[PDB]
């Protein structure tokens, strides 16, 4: 699909068997998900946002499907304003930005 | 033209006389520049993210030349950790998201 910038692009994704929405971004290097329970072990990461470092957990291989597009990857669970799809992801169901 | 993102979307722009490199981020409503002297009248805000808020001066109707394309629109000044091209100046290029 066409997604246009004129409001947030916001999508609707299912993790955990769960829909929720998020932020497709291109800003974003990962995906950072608001807080909630993730099978496996975790490891520790640090991303700079506008305001700063911060600590996420770290998941890799997780099964997440966007707008309908099923990928597979890490997901990274900490504060954030908003639940945040990042490169990682956005690479992998083969989102590209275009003008 | 089309831009993968395997890595950071950075690209070139020249924005009061000045050239800078600049980050294409669908998830930034605003535009947000390193300090740097721009022209007219301007307003305290403050932006907030992943790492918290910052606090930025609001410069109206400028203009920033990206990629060939001449866009104008509101600027944020402040200590932003990269330079960003939000969603108010991406739309005016004509960019969108595709997949
Ligand atoms: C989440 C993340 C990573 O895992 C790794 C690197 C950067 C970010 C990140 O927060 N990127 C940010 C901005 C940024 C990029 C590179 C360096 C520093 C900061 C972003 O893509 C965006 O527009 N976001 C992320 S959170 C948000 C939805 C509020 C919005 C935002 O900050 N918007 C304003 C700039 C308008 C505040």
């Amino acid at each position: 699909p066409q997604i246009t910038l004129w409001k947030r692009p916001l999508v609707t994704i299912k993790i955990g068997g769960q829909l929720k929405e998020a932020l497709l971004d291109t800003g974003a290097d990962d995906t950072v998900i608001e807080e909630m329970s993730l099978p496996g072990r975790w490891k520790p990461k640090m991303i700079g946002g506008i305001g700063g470092f911060i600590k996420v957990r770290q998941y890799d291989q997780i099964i997440i499907e966007i707008c309908g597009h099923k990928a597979i990857g890490t997901v990274l669970v900490g504060p954030t304003p908003v639940n945040i799809i990042g490169r990682n992801l956005l690479t992998q169901i083969g989102c590209t930005l275009n003008f």
